[PDB]
């Protein structure tokens, strides 16, 4: 057979593709994470993170998913709480766009809609005292600090990277929001398959903060387009011991490698997509990674309409 | 290993997801096509008709492809164009949303605006005329009558439909655009795996050609809200012979029904999804199906901004 029960089972197997226009003598691959259920790497974290919180007693028949997000794991959250049959709240400001909400309510998750002038503070707020309403309803499964989350990207990510390679990747570059990827490669590769590779993490250079951080200096977070990446703090998730690298990369580079990716390489690819290729692009450029495979993870599809196609 | 040389060659492998809302004990099951290089069924074609006019001498370097479509197979084309490095025309009415426009532009694409009061035939001409205008230089690859189109569905969709359900596959039900699918699925599994399924046509209620055709009747095609079927002819892709049955649904069926596959399923699929399942639904809940496996074509991904998310 291979018949998946529901839509959240199918999650993952994406592929591997060499860039023509960027690397050297072809060192660097894609791994097109736009190819999944609800189309970003995060429906694999929507997947598990629900199927953990079943397996440990936490989510049951009649309680209810809540998050305040509406990014790709809000959308991830929402593909799985109907595929499941979970009813979910998403919180979000009444500032996020038509395109979000419709998309959202499409997929019948119920939208609270926060103060537009509390920002992304008071959407938090908002989720976490529907939470205190009634503890034995509402779930707030925690995308930052979720083991979960980095445990299924040990688990299928990393392994799919492995086995597509044939044990020969040498270099692993990601985008960190959670740091889940980066982790649950990183420990896929090096502990359960003993390479000794390097993982190499990437961050705005607006918000340089994984990298301030280990130079000892102040954490210093500010703006940039890099939807997805560089949250202004070290994640719970992101595990800074199997980090053995970290590039930064500014915005309207990653904007523009991801247009070069459409018209060049033919894959339609996010903002974030951009920033994890210019950062491997660079290393590949360097003569100490001349003969190495560098795997970048492209963590969205580009379907959208604001900066960019 | 398992890295594709370019984006074009990782095409299809899409998964089959069974349905939890419809049909009965389970007998209705889907294969993503959204889950694609372009994100639709249609750049396996994109694919393999660049491949065939390779391999056969009409396309080479410097020659550059030209082509009256903005739909899913523009876009298909598009990246293959740009994963392969051949220029690309798509003439299409100036009347196109900025939406679309602004997508293939992306991906590298030379628009040429027709004339909006010249609708669709229009841009077939405009077309027609830049291939004219110097026949060594441009090729018209032809979705409607290349054999390629359903050889790729024989070679590739087909197959995986075999292999996912380990022969059980008893009903294949695929809307009709240029036919290429259900003419090569049903060729794949009829001939070359021997198995006497049934094979479903799906059309707009509102352009019933297909029905019309069989039963002898006046071909009369008319609007419909069903991107991407009801062409409101025969295409030479369609080979009605290998056609067992004609379902007609109507738009409102095919919108309620896609919005029905997000909220119930979380499945994100487009019109023609909605479309194909409404159909299956139907068949599968009579009971001369009821113990039959039936397969539905989701050809498309939802993310879209006009009737429907």
């Amino acid at each position: 057979m291979a018949i998946y029960a529901d839509n959240s089972y199918s999650i993952g197997n994406t592929p591997l593709v060499r860039l023509k226009h960027f690397g050297h003598n072809g060192n660097v691959v894609v791994k097109i994470e736009g190819r999944n259920p609800s189309y970003s790497v995060k429906c694999r974290i929507g997947a598990n993170m629900v199927w953990q919180a079943e397996k440990d007693g936490t989510l049951t028949k009649g309680k209810e998913i809540v998050d305040a997000t509406s990014g790709n794991t809000g959308i991830a959250l929402a593909y799985v709480a109907a595929a499941r049959g979970y009813k979910i709240t998403l919180t979000m400001p009444e500032t996020m766009s038509l395109e979000r909400k419709r998309l959202l309510c499409g997929l019948g998750v119920n939208l609270v809609l926060t103060e537009g002038a509390k920002g992304m503070k008071g959407a938090i707020a908002k989720a976490e005292e529907i939470v205190a309403s009634d503890p034995s309803r509402y779930v707030m499964l925690k995308q930052f600090e979720n083991p979960a989350n980095p445990q299924i990207h040990r688990e299928t990510t990393g392994p799919e990277i492995w086995k597509d390679t044939d044990g020969k990747v040498d270099v692993v570059v990601a985008g960190v929001g959670t740091g889940g990827s980066i982790t649950g490669i990183s420990r896929a590769i090096k502990l359960d398959f003993g390479k000794q590779i390097t993982s190499v993490a990437v961050e705005p250079v607006e918000s340089p903060v994984i990298s301030q951080t280990l130079a000892g200096e102040e954490v210093k977070p500010g703006p940039h387009k890099i939807q997805g990446i560089g949250a202004g703090f070290i994640p719970k998730n992101l595990d800074l011991s199997i980090i053995d690298r970290v590039e930064t990369v500014d915005s309207d580079t990653a904007l523009a490698t991801a247009r070069r990716l459409m018209a060049e390489e033919g894959i339609l690819a996010g903002i974030s997509s951009g920033a994890a290729v210019a950062a491997a692009d660079r290393l590949a450029k360097l003569p100490e990674f001349a003969d190495k495979l560098i795997v970048v993870i492209l963590p969205s599809a580009g379907e959208r309409y604001l900066s960019t196609a």
